[PDB]
């Protein structure tokens, strides 16, 4: 349901900030516009595995409303690849968002 998706993306987003979030500005940026979100929100590369990706807010919420693949692996973008602050943990050794709630 596209429109819970929207519902989500607008109340499950944060200030994603450096100062908040204290990772690197790479390490937090947006894949769809290359910057720093500002206002953001945590969702899954894919479902059924742990890679989790930070997004802009704003402009991940109007990728699901042009009815566009996802970003990243062209999987169906669901509410259910949407996740929690508490899921997505930047781990350096990594390099990308580990899940702690699954």
């Amino acid at each position: 349901s596209q429109e819970s998706i929207q519902n989500k993306i607008s109340q499950c987003k944060f200030s994603v900030c450096p100062e908040r979030l204290q990772c690197p500005l790479e390490a937090i940026q947006c894949p769809i516009t290359l910057e720093q979100p500002e206002k953001g929100i945590f969702v899954k590369n894919s479902d059924g595995s742990d890679v989790c990706t930070l997004f802009d807010a704003a402009a991940f919420s109007r990728l699901v409303g042009e009815g566009l693949p996802h970003p990243l692996t062209r999987e169906p973008i669901t509410a259910s690849i949407i996740v929690k602050h508490e899921e997505c943990i930047y781990d350096d050794t990594r390099g990308n968002f580990i899940i702690k709630g699954n």
